[PDB]
């Protein structure tokens, strides 16, 4: 059984537990690998990516919906989905630590519906997750 919602809302345990947070996921073992080599690798384009929302007007809302619409832009792949998943955990890292834990439920709560109504297509067709752990699996 694979559900976006169940590893949308523990996914976000690594991002915020390092800071100060609870939750987990069980096949986070995957995404995280994924990720934590990501956010090393590319750490200045991710961070010259953030500080561009964070300059823009938008608010918490606003800044997903434009960090989303130019990572999914000229397509899909498990490569943005790795990095989807890296910004969506920053964006929460951030309110919690400007006075802003309840947004983390918000930021979650959005990350769920898109998964589940944009990227529930592809991923279906890549294999779905079963494709995604053969490929980067433990
Ligand atoms: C600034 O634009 C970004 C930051 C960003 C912008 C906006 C919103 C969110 C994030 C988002 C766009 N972006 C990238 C950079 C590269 C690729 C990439 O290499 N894709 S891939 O398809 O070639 C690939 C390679 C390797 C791995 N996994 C390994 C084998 C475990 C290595 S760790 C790794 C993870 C992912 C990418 C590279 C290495 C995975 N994966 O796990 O999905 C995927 C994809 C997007 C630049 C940073």
């Amino acid at each position: 059984g694979y559900d976006n919602r169940e590893i949308v809302m523990k996914y976000i345990h690594y991002k915020l537990s390092q800071r100060g947070y609870e939750w987990d996921e069980v096949v986070h073992l995957t995404l995280r690998q994924a990720g934590d080599d990501f956010s090393r690798r590319y750490r200045r384009d991710f961070a010259e990516m953030s500080s561009q929302l964070h300059l823009t007007p938008f608010t918490a809302r606003g800044r997903f919906a434009t960090v989303v619409e130019e990572l999914f832009r000229d397509g899909v792949n498990w490569g943005r989905i790795v990095a989807f998943f890296e910004f969506g955990g920053v964006m929460c890292v951030e309110s919690v630590n400007r006075e802003m834990s309840p947004l983390v439920d918000n930021i979650a709560l959005w990350m769920t519906e898109y998964l589940n109504r944009h990227l529930h297509t592809w991923i279906q067709d890549n294999g779905g997750w079963d494709a995604f752990v053969e490929l980067y699996g433990p």
